[PDB]
């Protein structure tokens, strides 16, 4: 698994559980082709997104429905939701981690990308 | 203005200038139509991009390209841009200020939604 | 003003008003004197802590009360403070904004020096 | 282990490997007692600094020895350290993560508090 997400609640200092994630590749006419989906678990990871095979050098836009899940806590939200874009490079590390910390006005995005 | 954005750079410890900004506006096809832009100043600075009565309700995306800043600074960095799309002025007109600290592979970013 | 402080609330997307925060500097018994005290503007600014001829060499901790103004906004905060602590001056007089983000269980810091 | 520490680095988007932290508790005197420290790890975390038996209620402070691990980079960084200081609380979730993005001139941290 080539591509993870790790979602905090800063509000709540916990994981960001039930957040939805939707994962697209940009492809050759400049449109976003959904690529995997999924909910953040308990610990607010998302994992088994894709495998090498098919994360393949290339743009993606990894969306995290930020506004819903401030919604369901109750809380206004400002952000439709949190977008992470980047270019996937084979002459690096192998395992993306995209760490997402949220809050209703502020959010901050940090890529730890390894072997 | 009701729309700023105060970009800074967390390497050098200093406002982020010459940043890229562009502005969008979501129509009904859910595309994103151009908006406002501009590039930051000294300060780090970027406003004058639009007006209240032009910044009417809707969805807006400000995308700042920090790609290519990082890479005339010799850095090869994460990500293509960092976007900033939010719903603004559905309960009335208001002023937005969009604050940025960037790092090479991380960035952050802050809304100050006041009430004129 | 040669030493600033601007607290954003990340919670309620507005400035952090009515914030305290205290400035020490290191003393020879690694003991930190007290140094300048004040609270945040309705802005979240907080200028007129000390003068160039005041603010000299050596190592500060610019303490901001984080703890008191979560609890009086009903929310129970992880953090007691945040603390920021930087050597100044050790190449000459410069001009400090220390940037603080503030949310209950996070807040992040960004300094911004300039060579007035 | 109800306290661990992730430490990332936002520059190079990896781990911050050997970074020093000491913990330590405040006493009754109200100075800073050494609890535990430790160097972070190729995952830039650091765990086992102590025990549920040892780990009681009171106000703990975390230091992040930031500036040696920029030295090292070769990179002029602005703090001293970086300070996370916080009261454990019986009355709430067990195991402490303090996570801490690092970078030259500016650092956050957010503290999942789970079970």
């Amino acid at each position: 698994c080539p591509l993870m997400v790790k979602v905090l609640d800063a509000v709540r200092g916990s994981p960001a559980i039930n957040v939805a994630v939707h994962v697209f590749r940009k492809a050759a006419d400049d449109t976003w082709e959904p690529f995997a989906s999924g909910k953040t678990s308990e610990s607010g990871e998302l994992h088994g997104l894709t495998t090498e095979e098919e994360f393949v050098e290339g743009i993606y836009k990894v969306e995290i429905d930020t506004k819903s899940y401030w919604k369901a806590l109750g809380i206004s939200p400002f952000h439709e939701h949190a977008e992470v874009v980047f270019t996937a490079n084979d002459s690096g590390p192998r395992r993306y981690t995209i760490y997402a910390e949220l809050s209703p006005y502020s959010y901050s995005t940090t890529a730890v990308v390894t072997n």
